[PDB]
DNA sequence: GCATGATGCT
DNA sequence: AGCATCATGC
């Protein structure tokens, strides 16, 4: 039974009401510079659909879609943001997005379409986005009448569902988390994927050269050790040279075949000259092939800029991801992918790179919520915390602790963080269980609070069905009650491991928007272009430089008071790789 | 078209 | 942990 609408020819006052449910439709995937397909706007006056053509032309549509004042509920609404600042309007008013509603709700539900998210109330009186425009290669607009149905069904179903949603967000005692954190942050995310980074593509051409010829050096002399031309990158065809011409020990299989890991070709190493090549062509392929190759496909040529995509609602955990391109991942760790850091440049002239991240928030927030007096007094002393726990559980002096001893420590600290699962800290630490369960045994008796913590923190998961973080974010666990060891034993790491991965993105997010709100008090034209999960990229003019110094740690450090203080160094340089 | 398995980051 | 991407290959 088909619902009723007009299909409005004009804008009419009618639809520029104070309160309104607003679809601006961007269908392709990457709304960056993409058409909008249509437009709906459901009101106390009725169902409008309106072609983009004749309401993006309208001077009193663009005005109420800037106008503050004018409340729009919608569902995400950044991806309609971005896809109008690209044509020069200014969306305002948004004070309820439905995508984060849903998302704070429950995000295991995947909510990603607003059927979805309706399905969760029992409403179903609207078709989901995969139905109406198809999938991949078969995609498209529908026509019109087809098209714009679907438009104002969505629209009367945020129109409809909002209440509801805000109801059980209040009962959750998450209405500020969406209001007061995830709806500000939309806006400041919107605007840092729409500024982009700007790339060095020349530098960026130089280095795929050179990496080319890399490549090609140890690709021959793999074949040349091998005593035949095969494809590395394929894990059959390495499997079988490894393990079957070259006799290399099978110390760890895969489903079927053999297993050419990371670490089990770490293992291998000392037996076989192949197997460095083979790890070291791996590397300089996943730069060429991810960061040189895929970069350039993303880099606008008229701008030379990149700009990402932040999907705001989709991790368990509340943290962000990006993509096309994915500008979290960038190589730092070993110096020749670091190097790939050079192509990324100020956007200006006389501008520079300024990255500031904190240190150790997640074992700092676990100081907080353990409330373990050890782990807090460490941290107080802001000690090197590996060396600390070194120390710990090793027993011995700051002096004594050797640098495998603290490598060790780090690793008990890397898997603390994460639930602590021992058998995985066995594989990390290549020792056996065992003495993994050693380790954490010897932890625990170090820091009694952190045990306290992982033991009433299960039980409270078990209890209520979910976990929260500082800011209230929520995560349910049903697998917490599973009578099989292993499902039942990941669901208790994730009850451990949620609030402290969770508040550690709660107070990041909180922290880019008290940034941007002093950014606009100083008049600075410093803005942020980037967050990988605990650090937060800006640039800026190099006169503002002194003062992001001391502006940018302090805004960090201050946007939450724990226990324990919050700590970030920063650094800046003229290429994201010297910001170091 | 997909998943498998691999590397990249926090 | 759990994100995103890319090559293989069925």
């Amino acid at each position: 039974a088909a619902m009723a609408f007009t299909l409005a020819d004009r804008v009419t006052e009618e639809m520029l009401a104070d309160k309104a449910a607003l679809v601006v439709e961007v269908v392709e995937e990457n709304y960056h510079d993409a058409p909008i397909v249509g437009i709906a706007v459901v009101n106390e006056h009725g169902r409008f659909f309106l072609r983009p053509e004749t309401a993006l032309a309208d001077p009193q549509f663009v005005a109420w879609l800037g106008d503050e004042t004018k409340k729009k509920s919608m569902f995400d609404s950044k991806r309609a943001a971005v896809a109008l600042k690209w044509k020069g309007i200014e969306l305002c008013g948004v004070s309820f997005d439905l995508l984060l509603a849903a998302y704070l709700l429950d995000p295991a539900q995947g909510v990603d379409d607003v059927r979805a998210a309706a399905k969760m109330k029992q409403y179903e009186a609207v078709r989901p986005d995969e139905a109406v425009y198809g999938k991949g290669a078969k995609r498209a607009v529908p026509d019109e009448p087809v098209l714009a149905e679907h438009l104002v069904r969505k629209a009367a179903a945020i129109w409809e569902l909002e209440r509801p949603f805000l109801d059980e967000l209040r009962r959750n005692e998450q209405d500020r988390l969406l209001v007061e954190l995830e709806q500000p942050l939309s806006s400041i995310l919107a605007e840092m994927e729409f500024a982009g980074v700007k790339v060095d593509t020349k530098r960026l051409e130089q280095m795929g050269k050179e990496l080319a010829e890399q490549l090609g050096t140890v690709e021959q002399r793999i074949y040349e050790l091998a005593g035949q031309e095969f494809n590395i990158n394929s894990p059959k065809q390495l499997g079988v040279i490894l393990f079957e011409k070259l006799q290399l020990p099978v110390l760890k299989k895969t489903k079927t075949g053999y297993s050419t890991s990371a670490d089990v070709l770490e293992k291998l190493a000392p037996y076989h000259e192949i197997v460095e090549n083979i790890l070291h062509y791996r590397q300089l392929g996943k730069l060429q092939s991810t960061y040189i190759e895929g970069l350039l496909k993303v880099v606008r040529p008229d701008t030379k800029k990149v700009h990402t995509i932040f999907n705001q609602a989709l991790t368990q955990t509340g943290r962000l991801s990006s993509t096309e391109p994915n500008l979290q991942n960038i190589p730092i760790r070993l110096e020749e992918g670091r190097k790939i850091r050079q192509a990324f440049v100020p956007s200006e002239s006389d501008w520079l790179i300024f990255a500031a991240d904190y240190s150790q928030i997640e074992l700092r927030v676990l100081a907080h919520i353990a409330e373990d007096d050890n782990l807090m007094e460490a941290f107080r002393r802001d000690l090197d915390i590996h060396t600390k726990t070194a120390m710990d559980i090793f027993q011995v002096s700051e002096d004594e602790v050797t640098p495998n001893m603290r490598r060790q420590a780090k690793a008990v600290n890397f898997g603390i963080v994460y639930g602590i699962s021992d058998y995985g800290l066995a594989q990390n630490l290549n020792i056996s269980r065992k003495e993994a369960a050693e380790f954490i045994e010897r932890y625990f008796e170090s820091f009694p609070g952190v045990k306290r913590y992982m033991e009433n923190i299960v039980q409270e998961a078990k209890q209520k069905g979910y976990v929260t973080t500082l800011l209230h974010r929520r995560r349910y666990l049903p697998d917490i009650t599973s009578r099989n060891f292993n499902v039942r034993s990941f669901a208790e790491r994730m009850a451990m491991n949620t609030p402290i991965q969770g508040s550690a993105a709660d107070i990041i997010k909180k922290a880019m928007i008290d940034l941007n709100a002093r950014l606009k008090e100083e008049r600075l034209q410093a803005h942020l272009l980037l967050q990988v999960h605990d650090e937060l990229i800006l640039e800026a003019p190099k006169e503002e430089m002194e003062r992001l110094c001391r502006l940018v740690p302090e805004v960090m450090e201050q946007a939450v008071t724990l226990r324990v203080p919050l700590k970030v160094d920063y650094h800046y340089g003229s290429t994201w790789y010297d910001a170091k």
